[PDB]
């Protein structure tokens, strides 16, 4: 129900082996699901859509400037989260089907 | 030292009257309120800080985005749109964090001069 | 060798049914290859790697404001082009690999 | 009533020296030559025409990123960046064509005022 996909926008290529971090709101932030990215630049199977229970989620992806983006966003469909990261700038697109 | 730019995709224009919130992570970690403003008419903001609070750290903008769709007539995907950078940490440097906003997408761009 | 991904930002969504031009350059543009989107907002099988030859391409994409997307880039691996369309904006990334 | 600005997000910074070629379609379909200039440290260009001259049509905008990024020791993948719009068909407008530069990745966005 969830999925991931980091793209590498200096590269044109996906994102390999950035730790992607989802939380989900308790009001702090509990831990959900993480993983590193495939070879796709993809992180599947964080959670099942018994799991995936309507809430607010925050996806955090950590990868001369330091900057991480972090998704925030309520759910519940399927979710892609994509993420298109430059040095100094990202650009993030929920596909909601 | 720091300012926050919105344009709206959408309707091809400043957004305004977006409410803007920045923290600064303190030495245990927690998150620490560190300014907050609305964008103006031209979708600025600035006056959130000085140069001499604005000290080296990693500090988190949020812009609340979602508020800001809905008052439009617009359900949106985000909550906000969120960055969270160090700045300062070569000396002093002036922001901007420049966002363009879609429902269901945005970007965040650090424009830092010296 | 090359495919077109469309998604649609308002909706956060695949662009569906959008027309889609493909030329190569001559110097002015001579029609490559085309079609509409599919329902997951994709255009495959537009060229095979035999006619997919070294060459600047433009990718034209046709969906208050009317504006419209022109991708011009040398080609020749495997290419994505992705576009994210707005009423006044809109975003490409390529993904070669 | 037409101008360019240029972020680049691979230093942070403005987008200087960008060479940017705007055209306009013809009554028999040809694209003419419209304006053109290079954008200033700031990245912005303004002074390509006047509100006189800047008619109702469809035009095309051509921000030269190839040789840009090239001179900055970057392998792009764009030739330009590149967007065609329909301008002052309500009347007269002001716009902003404001682009945001990665080597494989672009955005152009129409601010458009009244």
């Amino acid at each position: 129900p969830l999925m991931v996909k980091v793209l590498d926008a200096v590269r044109g290529s996906p994102a390999i082996n950035v730790a992607v971090h989802v939380f989900r709101k308790a009001d702090t932030w509990e831990p959900f699901a993480s993983g590193k990215t495939s070879e796709s630049g993809e992180l599947h199977g964080l959670t099942t859509e018994e799991e995936f229970v309507e809430g607010i989620y925050k996806v955090e992806i950590d990868t001369p400037f330091h900057e991480h983006a972090e998704v925030v966003f309520t759910a519940n469909r399927r979710y892609t989260i994509a993420a298109l990261l430059s040095p100094y700038s990202y650009s993030t697109t929920a596909v909601v089907t």
